């Protein structure tokens, strides 16, 4: 019974559970064992590196892991490459494969997704002159590419903008945003790099009087989580890039299995 | 301005942000300062105890805090009592205030709320065969009262039931729930003690094929969070108890202030509908 691992840097978001279920679904249909390793929070890279090192020591048939840092995983990844343990990157990938080796990547092209969302925003709300980008985890190389994409679209079109570190604590996200709007009450658009930033904002959009947030800005986000879908339906959110985490999880375990059982070579896949 | 503290044992549940906003809004209108202290997770008692302890050192005008344990907070509460710092209990309260002193309690009567949820589920779900109670926080004395209240109603009607400790990790809640249904497929009623149990469950109710969860049970819960409200509109959840956290927040800070500015005695307030 071949053993496989799916290791990530977070697990509380609805995004993670979709991805986890896709992988579990593939594991079940292909009849292989899957162990999921993820820190108790939204981000804890040193703990993730720990999981990867522990998994490697069990000589698994394959590992699918997120790689949200350009340096924190280098040693672990290099080790895995030397021991010939196939590693597939999912969700987030490093910019240098020689320093951070892995076989292929399954996920979105974060830089492009951002550009696509910025373009969509200016297309659905051309009258925009001021935008706000909410980053729940500055440093996350994947989110950094998204923000960069959006920003290149905004600047090229002359739109003013600023990126804000909101963290993941709901109360802090809401107050950082309310603080920004009091100083710039003209902000017309808000970009949420993940649903972690959207959820706290959505609550204020749903109860504008209770939160003293009647601005009614145009909002764009990433990931179609249950609450995100509800806000779209309510027309409080204009557009959301979907990375299809379930497809991502399912296909990653599938390629690892096909490689082991048939000596096939996995390939990169843009799951957007 | 006078300094006030709102201390809780959690901060991720959308329920808290609603409580926090009510407290902040009251602070704003009354022109007092308010600091909110809550562990980064969804439950951390020792951390909360330290928060209360460090708050006391600053000799604040008042403190509002949850008390989810009959033992963990005793010393801190007694200390606060000796320093003459007013303490109001919100959301959850201890069974014995002689050992755990606090002035008044603003929140709902957990036991009664549980009984009420149980009675409503039996009304709306006449076909009731077997119920499952999902506890995301064993140890939380408020949730124990809820579960107990629900079980008394279920026992009275001869409905089979079981309480399951699902924790708060979304993946684990789903896993443990699916395992139970594989063993008891006839289970047709689910009671979620908080939205922390409901969210991961709601994801499966929205994509039953993806999660291999086509049972379609009747669901009951506590706290009308955004996702909970959405699930209600989609008829995936039948009835949800509302404790009105915003009101709880607003009124608790308001009483602490009226107490300091006007020499009034605060009173207990059941915030339920």
């Amino acid at each position: 019974r071949d053993k496989y691992y799916l290791i990530t840097h977070g697990s509380q978001d609805p995004y993670w559970t979709s991805l986890f279920q896709g992988a579990k679904k593939a594991a079940e249909e292909l009849k292989v064992d899957l162990q999921i390793l993820a820190p108790p929070g939204a981000n804890d890279v040193p703990k993730q590196v720990q999981f990867i090192e522990s998994a490697l020591a069990t000589y698994p048939s394959g590992i699918a892991t997120t790689i949200p840092s350009d340096t924190a995983f280098s040693k672990s990844l290099q080790r895995a490459n030397k021991l010939n343990i196939p590693v597939i990157a999912v969700d987030t990938r490093p910019k240098d494969k020689t320093k951070n080796p892995y076989l292929v990547f399954l996920g979105s092209d974060n830089l492009l997704a951002g550009k696509k969302l910025g373009e969509k925003a200016l297309e659905l709300t051309p009258s925009a002159k001021r935008a706000l980008v909410l980053n729940p985890q500055p440093g996350h190389i994947g989110l950094e590419k998204r923000a960069y994409g959006i920003k290149t679209i905004l600047q090229d079109k002359g739109i003013f903008f600023e990126e804000l570190d909101v963290g993941t604590d709901p109360n802090q996200v809401q107050s950082r945003v309310k603080s920004y709007f009091k100083i710039h009450p003209e902000t017309n658009i808000i970009f949420c790099l993940t649903s972690q930033a959207l959820d706290p904002l959505g609550q204020m959009l749903l109860h504008p009087d209770r939160y003293d947030f009647n601005y009614q800005p145009q909002v764009y986000s990433f990931d179609k989580t249950p609450n995100t879908v509800s806000l779209i339906h309510k027309k409080l959110v204009n557009y959301v890039m979907d990375q299809q985490p379930f497809l991502m999880g399912y296909l990653s375990i599938t390629q690892l299995v096909l490689m082991n059982r048939y000596q096939l070579n996995p390939v990169n896949i843009n799951t957007a």
